[PDB]
């Protein structure tokens, strides 16, 4: 009901609408959902900063633990003075609804 599930297998809740937050700027200074918390995702490999969509963070591939659908990434801060230190960037089209 606030629940966002893996579109491919529909088994797993990956996150909730309660966890959604925005890193995009609202003044003169979409496709990827950013949430504080997620569940039922397996991380693949090790963090990388290459081509990072969120400067200051590294990314690790995150896939549904059941069906292995590539749902998004875990982003982890490269510096201690950043907040949050970690979040999830999820491909919207990989989630239901
Ligand atoms: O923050 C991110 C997450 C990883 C994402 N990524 C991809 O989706 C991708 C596909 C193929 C080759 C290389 C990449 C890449 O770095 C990307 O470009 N930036
Ligand atoms: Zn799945």
């Amino acid at each position: 009901p606030t629940s966002l599930c893996c579109k491919q297998c529909q088994e797993t809740e990956i996150t909730t609408k309660n966890e959604i937050f925005s890193l995009s700027l609202c003044g003169p200074m979409h496709e990827t959902l950013t949430v504080y918390k997620a569940s039922n995702l397996n991380l693949i490999g090790r963090p990388s900063t290459v081509h990072s969509w969120f400067p200051g963070y590294a990314w690790t591939i995150a896939q549904c633990k059941i069906c292995a659908s590539h749902i998004g990434w875990k982003f982890t801060a490269t510096k201690k003075d950043m907040s949050p230190q970690k979040f999830w960037g999820l491909t919207r089209s990989a989630l239901l609804p």
